[PDB]
């Protein structure tokens, strides 16, 4: 008869415990009892917790005198009982008050299931195995087993799992699972302090027994139950689901903004690459160096945002991932062809467009700067080797022509050459090209085109002086010139001839004869209205001067000089007869000092005199 | 007989001109005689005629009444007569007195004689013959003989050479050579009204007479000598030599000046051509330009007025030359070596030596530039290599080595094209260098600076990125961070991460915890002291951002986050066991509105509610 002292241990623990549930309910109203199967004798401390917790006005006997009070009292008690789904038809109430032990647990035991854990039954469930599948539920990642309500609970980390499930805050779960008063007096802690369960199992009397009462340990977890059930814990859960929902929702705000900027990002290098591969490259320097410039506000534009960009998403996609993999919730997957590893080859190939572009611009420019420098180069130096055929062709006498026919041959000669000076104004045009295009080497030509204009210049200058020297030597016998002669009447005329025209100005011609000093008038008010004479005397008519009338004036002019002869008689009759000229006779003769002086510079002196053997002398 | 005609005809003829020539005295004083052989017989006429041609007082009777008296004249006549050098042994008063004609006649000849031409005899020359050979040398050019006093002047145009000989302005020459009378008459008109001769010869009767009466003849030659002779001819001839040796004066200021010029030039072709001759072409662009630039200087400037000036000056001596033709003179021969001819060649010179030069400098710019180009262009091929062998080598996943090898390895290769990083500073350099030498083809590498940097820093970034990934392989059974997870940490700090020293700033933290959102705390008058707070949670210390600070952080954000089971127990909470969430609960547990639409959002529906089932799949 051992297992009697396990079954009265048992009924010294579940008289405990259900006194300790009856006063719970009691204190709510200020009364309270210390034994249940002593103090629900009377019926009126039965009746009283039956009003709290069922909330309906019963009006029993408070003091009852005799036996058949108290009976009467546990008969409205026992009508309040039975209207509740309870079966009650082998208990009454003569025995309650008698005060028979396993009656009066069994009805306090009823009573707990109908206000605890009726909630639990399941068609098919009584309450004890529906509140059981709700421990079982509950305890699922946890290295429990939940068998019974006797040994499952000893160990107590049962109860640790319960309040752990519901509650992670407020018993930490790591720090359970070896000592087994230790992991219950927490846990029987935590819902007196926290949850407000009173302490309805004693701590020491399910460690020192083999196993604790079961209706006991099921009392205590109904309570648990309601609790855990209550509004206030679906508030506390409300709470949970909404921090979690919210970085959810947030994290969508991160993958639509992601989106949309990725499209956009994709759309635009799409759009340059376009642009890109869709110009062509000029012929012309100055386009082509707008080209080249175009490229560089892309590099230092766009290409610089787009790489950023590509940057800043690829940061975004990672963060974004990040979150969910922090979540434990599956990773995001960017729609085919968004993911940023795809984005990075977008970038690779709007790089791969420019690299194409530049190149083929950079030979554009390069070869548009050769077809530069040949426009000037070819030109200038068929030029160049045209201009020295005809210098060398009037260099030439070697010549055993007719001198009519060479005049002739030289005039003919001359209008080819008179035909380039057209040619020069364009080779100017294509050197200043090659200025502004800035190139300061050409490699094709030596020559320049400020030598082509002096070359050019020197030369028709050389036939047309070798022209009239020839058409003197024709004239001489005709007209009492020099040939030599002539030359210097051109020479000198055609460089006052400011324009080419081979006729003076009035204007001009008065310079030409100024040089030479001619006109001895100078200053006196300005008395040069004799030259508007002479200038009328030269040219007959003529409104200019004639290269003609110039000659004849000059040949005029040189009349005027007497020969050396005619210069000896002048001598003989200053000296009257002796050769030797004395400064007195000249004086005498009224010279300026001047003259005396000159002709001292310029004569030999015999004697006392002067001789002019040596100017008569030709 | 017929010689007897002839004598007399000459008598009627020296009879009109010894007349003729002694009224030409007398009428100076008012006086005249009719004829010489009968008005000299009362001896006054005579000595009034001595008195104004010998400048004497002779007294003389002035009525003579007796042959005695006349006589007594003639003795005082004869003395004034004797006393100047002339011979009168022969003729005495006696017969002057009676008529006689011959001895008349060669007393009025001696007279005139010692009066009119005694100057020209010369010791072994009488005064004829004197006279004969002044004759003689004034008529060297012209076309007549002068061999006596009769025969040849019967032509007259001996009478026009003489007035020629000595004044060409009055009678002109070649208008002379045909009719005796008309060139006798016009130069007895000539000598009658502006040399103030009186006509001594009758014009009809020397044409008229086979020979001239020679001392008639001798009679006015003398007149003629006296009045060219005279002074006024002197002044006459000397304002003569004055005209010819002015021109000649101005003509050696013509001289100096073209002397002085003509130096000057050959002093300042040569100072250039060893300018020229001595600069030597830089290596360097911008001294290769501004070399270049030099050249241009002087073709604008000097070369323009050296070729000027050597124009100027074969006008110059050319004009010169002319007026030396021009006044029958010898022509100027120009300093050796001064002579327009030389002058042109030393022009040829300097534009010889300015063809070689810039020549010289076009290679040295086509040279400077090629290098120019070369100095970019070799490094850059060269380090864009590199880079893209350090690339492949990240890129390169064949490798069965153990991880933490691999990983050593990888940082190994890492430092290597870390060290590259310097150079990319110098090659920057050297491609603005080719932008300041304005060059816009390359054609030595299709490759930029830009390119590099991007290349360079996108490799690095390659290999700090797998060298990360590699070591949370390693490390992913002590810490628990999946591999991939760790990744976005590291690109997710980097990226905010503002220098490269691998921690955050208090600044740059908060951003980056900005950016995901973390810190729920916004505005609140801007309550950001929590992150002051936060900031010290995270970071110990620590005075920044530790790598594993702020992967510990995120790991503990992480562990707040629950699992889907723990999920699971929220929902079963707040749906209090049926799987369907409706609405109302979700509004009875307090959640959000926003809260409530994802859910909808998010979630499949089952009849009223919406299932859980999806999301605790796993
Ligand atoms: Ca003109
Ligand atoms: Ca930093």
């Amino acid at each position: 008869m051992a297992d009697s002292e396990l079954v009265a241990q048992w009924e010294k623990v579940q008289i405990k415990t259900f006194t300790k549930w009856v006063n719970m309910h009691l204190a709510k109203k200020g009364r309270k009892i210390n034994d249940v199967t002593t103090d629900f004798k009377n019926g009126v401390e039965l009746c009283a917790l039956l009003e709290i917790i069922g909330e309906t006005t019963i009006k029993c006997v408070t003091n009852p005198k005799m036996r058949i009070q108290m009976t009467e009292n546990l008969d409205k008690a026992l009508r309040f009982i039975q209207s509740r789904d309870v079966k009650l038809t082998g208990i009454g109430p003569t025995d309650i008050v008698d005060g028979n032990v396993k009656l009066t647990l069994g009805l306090v035991w009823t009573l707990i299931l109908r206000f605890a854990i009726s909630e639990l039954s399941a068609e098919g469930l009584s309450a004890k195995q529906g509140l059981l599948l709700w421990c079982q539920k509950k305890c699922e990642p946890y290295p429990v087993k939940v068998e019974n309500f006797s040994e499952s609970f000893k160990d107590g980390k049962v109860f640790c799992a319960l309040i752990h499930r519901h509650r992670p805050d407020l018993l930490d779960w790591e720090t359970v699972g070896e000592d087994d008063r230790a992991n219950l007096e927490k846990a029987f802690d935590v819902a007196e302090k926290e949850l407000g369960i009173p302490k309805l199992l004693d701590v020491d009397d399910i460690v020192n027994m083999p196993r604790p009462d079961e209706r006991s340990v099921m009392t205590y977890v109904a309570a648990l139950y309601k609790v855990f059930s209550s509004n206030d814990q679906v508030e506390k859960a409300g709470k949970r689901a909404g921090n979690f929902l919210d970085l959810l929702r947030a994290t969508e705000g991160m993958v639509h903004d992601y989106e949309q900027r990725a499209q956009a990002l994709k759309e635009n290098i799409e759009a340059a690459i376009n642009k890109m591969n869709g110009v062509e490259p000029s012929d012309e320097y100055h386009q082509v160096k707008e080209q080249i410039n175009e490229t560089k506000n892309y590099r230092k534009g766009d290409k610089r945002a787009f790489i950023k960009e590509q940057g800043d998403l690829a940061t975004l996609f990672g963060q974004i991932n990040s979150k969910l993999r922090g979540m434990k919730r599956p990773v995001y997957v960017a729609p085919e062809g968004l993911d940023p590893k795809s984005l990075e080859g977008y970038i690779a190939n709007i790089s791969e467009a420019e690299r194409a572009l530049r190149s083929k611009l950079n030979t554009a420019m390069r070869n548009c700067l050769i077809a530069l420098r040949k426009a000037f180069a070819d030109p200038a130096n068929a030029t160049d080797a045209k201009i020295n055929e005809y210098r060398t062709f009037v260099t030439d006498e070697t010549s055993e022509a007719p001198l009519e026919e060479q005049v002739a041959t030289l005039k003919a000669k001359l209008e080819e050459l008179k035909q380039v000076e057209a040619q020069l104004p364009p080779i100017e045009e294509a050197e200043k090209a090659c200025g502004d295009a800035n190139i300061e080497d050409n490699e094709y030509t030596d020559v320049s085109f400020d030598d082509l204009q002096f070359n050019y210049e020197q030369t028709v200058s050389m036939f047309e002086k070798k022209i009239v020297y020839i058409e003197a030597q024709i004239n001489e016998a005709s007209s009492g010139v020099t040939a030599e002669q002539m030359q210097e009447f051109k020479q000198s005329f055609d460089a006052f001839d400011g324009n080419h025209d081979g006729i003076l100005d009035k204007l001009e011609f008065r310079s030409c004869l100024s040089s030479m000093g001619l006109i001895d008038i100078d200053f006196t008010g300005g008395e040069d209205a004799q030259y508007d004479a002479i200038y009328n005397n030269v040219t007959k008519g003529e409104n200019g001067v004639s290269f003609d009338n110039y000659v004849q004036y000059m040949k005029e002019k040189n009349d005027e000089n007497p020969s050396p002869e005619q210069l000896n008689e002048i001598f003989s009759t200053i000296a009257a007869g002796k050769d030797s000229i004395t400064e007195t006779d000249m004086q005498k003769a009224g010279m300026s000092a001047e003259q005396i002086e000159y002709v001292k510079a310029n004569l030999p002196q015999k004697g006392d005199g002067y001789d002019y053997a040596a100017w008569v002398k030709t």
